């Protein structure tokens, strides 16, 4: 018997009002199959949102343990197995995601079969175990016949090309994906609705369409329940907001960081997320990392020594970068920053150069902005944000 | 009893050292499967090439109704029918395409239904008769099996994709293409091959990478003797040209009217080019259309009319343009002529936006020139190119 079974008949014995709390919570018509799913083992539910918004709304604060070992013992030919490994896909439960997999990959069942091989292909693109190519190569191969995985192949794509920094191909691929086709699974065709807004909102982004960017973003938090995409959702929100409105981006950040400071990563990306705030709107920033050598904490370590003219400081962490391989993104912030020193428009000219060669409309505000303090054509300028 | 074989038949009785003639041209080993070809109905060549290249060597001013005849004669469920589709669409022979379409779609052979269906998904495409959601939707469903269809179901989006102006997901579904995989049919390896060159150095021309540009026309060229390849790869290398080297651009516009003259699509196209190119230098222009109505043309004749200090002329072209429903690219022409009849700085800066807007990295030097002669910043000009 399953953790979660076992924890829900203890919490039924104290408590016997407890079933008609959990069926309407499950979305069920009376409290009949979730009779069912607590007395006979394997007895699962018509759609794994049920068993999923009971944990939430029951053990908020144990949903991974009880969810893993939920997991871990379906059948992997099932339809809850199948919704099972979107669920840890969705909600970045890796290790989860990598078992289920593993014996999907080879098992009797067509459907399961497919999705196993669709979602081994996105978590081989995400770790650079293949390429982009190959990626599209072996879904072409797969022949796919459900129309979850023919959405998910575009899905999986999407994120790639979104964490390269690889925008023009997106607007395109996106208007693709249609989840009305998607009939069998509704925790699917849900959680891929949230997927899709989310990545809306991030192409709007890119796209500088800011006020779209947070309707998608607005439209993503409405539809979900899972921690993931709200953390995504706050974060997009709050950087469409960068450089614009201080207060309402310290909010989202904070909101963010609020609901998930519980998990390192998370908590991480908050903390740069009002670092870089903290560094765009120039004030005292505790949200520094002193203890990082990466690219990223370093080019911010400098922003707030020059923001301050701690300029001796801001050399030696420039110098400190000078030995480190950049990509055209951290090229473009290193020129910016070197303008930003040496009051050089030249630098800042390179810097443009550089967020054009990465394809970014976002960031290249910072060398913009000094241009304009420089008495340039702000019409120009603003021509150079389209 | 096809009517290339009763002139070859003809031909041969008069003059007798034709056979090792036309074996050469073929490209055969010796004269044997020529002889095959003439004495037993429906004996095809192992490669469609050797009667392409025979009726071009020997009956060039009768291709068209040759090849039609042949063509349609062909069973719909051999290899060289196959070929035949290709040839008919890589021509432009719509006639022939659309009947060899129509009686593969429902032929018991598998791989002759496949190319069917494709070819019949990009015909519909290119007359608007079906979305590209819908196409994309139709070619998933088709499960497509041969390498061939797999770089044609690219291709066919591909064209749609630099006909509607639509660049951005262009450079990226290239590069997926992967003609190595292609080994059954030469025939269709190679004119797919010559597609790829004239589609690489159009992305090339887009990107600004112009000597690339000119580079891939020129694999293009070398790669074949179809008249199609032809006019695109002169008309892409003369556009390549087309602001920085008059002479050389004008040479190529003429080339290509010269060798396609014949055909009424192929003469307006280079007729349109010499237009452009004209007005672009200022020059007299012999090439003004002033019959058409398009929106094209009387732009062509605005800036000629605007070249020429015809101020009054000018004007009553723009005022009947005002009454027509302008695209993106065609209201970023229109803001640009406007600005140069008033001389206002403010016209060239919209020119800027629907330039940018339409995705356009070429015809944007218009707006961006005069604006250099206004004084503006000339490196800030620049980098509006990229």
């Amino acid at each position: 018997m399953e953790l979660i079974r076992i924890a829900m008949k203890k919490d039924l014995e104290n408590d016997n009002s407890l079933m008609n709390k959990w069926a309407t919570v499950a979305g069920l018509k009376n409290p009949n199959p979730l009779y069912d799913f607590l007395n006979h083992d394997g007895k699962t539910f018509n759609e794994f949102s049920s068993i999923v918004n009971i944990v939430k709304s029951q053990y908020p604060d144990r949903e991974y343990e009880l969810m893993k070992d939920y997991c871990l013992n379906l059948d992997v030919k099932t339809k809850a197995a199948r919704s099972a490994l979107e669920y840890a896909d969705a909600n970045m439960f890796f290790e989860i995601e990598d078992v289920l997999i593993d014996s999907m990959i080879s098992c009797s069942n067509m459907k399961s079969k497919e999705y196993g091989k669709v979602y081994k292909i996105h978590r081989e693109l995400s770790n650079s175990v293949i390429t982009e190519f190959e990626a599209v190569k072996r879904l072409g191969k797969l022949n796919i016949k459900t129309p979850e995985m023919n959405s998910f192949s575009r899905l999986l794509l999407l994120y790639h090309y979104l964490s390269t920094g690889n925008f023009s191909p997106m607007a395109q691929l996106i208007k693709q994906i249609d989840l009305s086709e998607i009939s069998e699974n509704m925790y699917i065709r849900n959680t891929y609705q949230t997927r899709v807004h989310v990545l809306m909102s991030n192409i709007k982004l890119n796209e500088n369409s800011l006020e779209e960017c947070r309707e998608y973003s607005k439209k993503a938090l409405e539809s979900t329940n899972i921690l993931r995409f709200q953390v995504f959702s706050y974060l997009t929100i709050g950087n469409s907001l960068l450089f614009s409105n201080y207060e309402l981006a310290q909010e989202n950040f904070l909101k963010g960081l609020s609901i998930s400071v519980q998990n390192e990563n998370y908590n991480m990306i908050f903390q740069q997320a009002l670092c870089f705030l903290n560094n765009v709107w120039r004030k005292e920033n505790k949200w520094i990392n002193f203890e990082s050598d990466s690219i990223m904490d370093l080019q911010e370590q400098a922003h707030c020594f020059i923001n301050f003219n701690e300029n001796s400081k801001a050399k030696e962490v420039l110098d400190k970068l000078d030995l480190l391989v950049h990509n055209d993104n951290e090229l473009a912030m290193h020129y910016y920053l070197k303008g930003r020193l040496e009051q050089n428009k030249a630098c800042f000219y390179s810097s443009i150069e550089y967020f054009k060669k990465s394809n970014d409309k976002f960031l290249i505000r910072l060398p913009l902005l000094e241009l304009q303090k420089m008495g340039e054509n702000q019409k120009l300028l603003e021509l150079l944000l389209l």
